[PDB]
């Protein structure tokens, strides 16, 4: 239960613009969105759920595509893989 939260003191991945990464549920991901609107992408198969930290709650992804999230603030966003059944490679983008 200890270091369960996501956040700036914490996070263990840090993801670049556009580019995939291996991924598990658990992980804090650090992502910094410029500007528009947050994209989360994954074609492994392998369904996923995020939190982003003092943002949107409960984003799901089928593992198929894109998951746009609105709302989600420019700046540097803490975002928590919540389950995942598998190790997947995800990336996130902004447009
Ligand atoms: O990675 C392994 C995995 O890849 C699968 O292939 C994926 C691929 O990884 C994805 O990148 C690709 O997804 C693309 C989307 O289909 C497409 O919609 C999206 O396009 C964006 C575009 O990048 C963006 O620039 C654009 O923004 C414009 C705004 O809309 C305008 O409002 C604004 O004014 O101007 C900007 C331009 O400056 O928006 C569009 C959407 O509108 O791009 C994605 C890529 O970046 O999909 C592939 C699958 O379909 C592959 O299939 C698997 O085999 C493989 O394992």
């Amino acid at each position: 239960h200890m270091s369960a939260s996501c956040g700036s003191g914490n996070f263990n991945k840090t993801a670049a613009k556009g580019v995939e990464f291996s991924a598990v549920a658990g992980d804090c991901i650090k992502y910094n969105k410029s500007s528009g609107t947050l994209q989360i992408g994954s074609w492994t198969g392998v369904a996923s759920s995020y939190n982003i930290t003092s943002g949107p709650q409960g984003i799901t992804n089928t593992g198929n595509g894109w998951t746009t999230v609105a709302n989600a603030a420019n700046g540097d966003l803490y975002i928590k893989i919540v389950s995942a059944s598998r190790s997947f490679n995800v990336k996130f983008d902004n447009w």
